[PDB]
């Protein structure tokens, strides 16, 4: 009612209008970005890999998708090896059932984002990490910019870099990995994150 409201899923688990709402909003970041293999189809930001079983997450508030992140895993293909191979500096793209990959970071800039920003990020990644520590998984790879790194090695988390960044499109940009181990846990939750059975 006024709360936010977070998602995670695969693909299949959400309705054609949230995922077209997902795609818009990847659309309003996205758009001619040069570099970052964008195809706009219908004002909507979507490619081949939105057809290989990818989970989403979503961030709402007042009934719009104001965040919105894809989780890809790394036993399929996934950007960091397949569209931005450069990256990894000749070392080998990860492949494990333990591992994913986050892309396509997109998040409403305009007046009616009601949390902020460095936080959205914040709670996003807690939600995110939580989520896929419950599915066993201990690593998080992405390409994102210098900028999120540094949002990301300041807040707290283990988070080391394949090799050097790289000019894609007009960014500077760098492949990371995120260790979701007790450092990142205590920087996200306060402690080591407990579940209970
Ligand atoms: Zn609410």
């Amino acid at each position: 009612g006024s709360h936010m409201i977070v998602q995670i899923g695969r693909r299949e688990e959400f309705d054609k209008k949230l995922l077209g709402e997902m795609h818009k909003l990847r659309a309003q970041v996205f758009k001619e970005r040069k570099g970052w293999d964008v195809s706009v189809i219908d004002e909507m930001e979507i490619d081949g890999y939105d057809a290989l079983s990818p989970y989403y997450m979503l961030i709402q508030e007042d009934g719009q998708v104001f965040g919105c992140w894809r989780i890809l895993d790394t036993t399929g293909p996934y950007m960091l090896k397949n569209t931005f191979p450069e990256l990894l500096h000749g070392k080998e793209a990860p492949c494990s059932p333990h591992i994913w990959e986050l892309s396509r970071f997109a998040i409403n800039s305009g007046q009616k984002g009601s949390l902020g920003f460095s936080d959205c990020t914040l709670e996003a990644m807690r939600a995110l990490a939580r989520y896929s520590l419950q599915n066993d998984i201990q690593t998080l790879v992405t390409v994102t910019t210098v900028g999120v790194e540094k949002m990301m090695i300041r807040a707290g988390l283990d988070v080391s870099r394949f090799g050097p960044h790289l000019k894609i499109g007009i960014e500077r940009a760098v492949a990371l990995r995120i260790e979701l181990n007790a450092k990142t846990q205590i920087a996200l939750y306060g402690g080591v994150l407990v579940e209970q059975r």
